[PDB]
């Protein structure tokens, strides 16, 4: 299955890799360089799974009450024979009526991008139906294995929606729960 | 298909992203950081495909003859809303009889590992066989991808290889061929 396969590589290939260093790489931006006089960045990495697999490459185009910060410290490590692999993960802002309601760590699940581009190259064999299908299999998978890993425990939260619509209100009404 | 899945998020996340670049980044390589005195390197990325899926993450690991050198300017760029995500590249020499034979860009392919802790772990529901004709799957696929795609010409070169047998050679095989 396309959305098995996928769902195990991100977990295999990233979640897991990312998961157990998260909060304390957190903790260090939190104290050593985020603004004294700003809230906390919150502890859990918050990952969007829209379903139509619309992922763009800026988060600010799909909402601009979400802002781009800052960064989190790199995580480097040796991987496959690359030295000195580069994760990244980028800090937002949470505007509402104007003001910031909140920070996170904030990003798209990359292998939703994945299944779009497939359903549109047609060596693929890939259709658009099977892109909604998949991404829900996708998401059902993802939230199995994390369920039962020992990496995720309390530092990591999926977000699924399907489209008004406001992703800043979305993610905010997930971090008000904590 | 697992292995399906796994072929296209390869070109579409990573082969199609880097390899339009890639002779770009290795003619800048070989004018101002290699040394003056040393060949130049390459102008293809090599990627290994072991088919039992063994993929360590120091190549020189897998073979002594190995041995890293440096690494190519990165490659930075947006992508599903990682701000700056990072691309980055290893140059490996290959020593034959104890000198350097040869320079080159050199990695596995990390959806193989996938395959392999995908059959490691038991909720994968993913058996050892399976990863055999998964991993045969998934460079048939990937060599069909690429032999259509605009972004390969004459700079991706793919090994696959089954293990008596020296990696140091099998990739100076087809170096030497150019
Ligand atoms: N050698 C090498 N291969 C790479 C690299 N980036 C991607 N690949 C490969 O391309 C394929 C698809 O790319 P994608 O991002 O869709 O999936 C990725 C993505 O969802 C997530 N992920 C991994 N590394 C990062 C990262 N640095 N930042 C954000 N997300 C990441 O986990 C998935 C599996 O990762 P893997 O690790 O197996 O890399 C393979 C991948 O199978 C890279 O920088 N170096």
């Amino acid at each position: 299955s396309v959305a098995h396969g996928l769902a195990w590589s991100y977990y295999i290939g990233y979640l897991r890799l990312i998961l157990p260093e998260l909060q304390a790489r957190i903790r260090t931006y939190n104290q050593h360089y985020n603004n004294l006089l700003r809230g906390a960045v919150s502890q859990r990495l918050y990952i969007l799974l829209p379903l139509d697999c619309g992922v763009p490459d800026n988060l600010s185009m799909a909402d601009p009450n979400i802002r781009f910060l800052d960064k989190l410290p790199q995580q480097t490590g040796d991987h496959a024979g690359i030295k000195d692999r580069v994760y990244s993960n980028s800090i937002y802002e949470l505007l509402e009526n104007g003001q910031r309601a909140g920070t996170c760590v904030l990003e798209y699940a990359t292998p939703l991008q994945t299944l779009f581009a497939m359903s549109q190259y047609s060596q693929a064999g890939f259709s658009r139906e099977d892109r909604l299908e998949q991404a829900k299999l996708f998401c059902r998978t993802l939230e199995d294995i994390l369920a039962d890993a020992p990496e995720s425990q309390n530092n990591c939260r999926l977000i699924a929606y399907q489209e008004s619509f406001s992703l800043s209100q979305e993610v905010l009404r997930h971090l008000r729960q904590e």
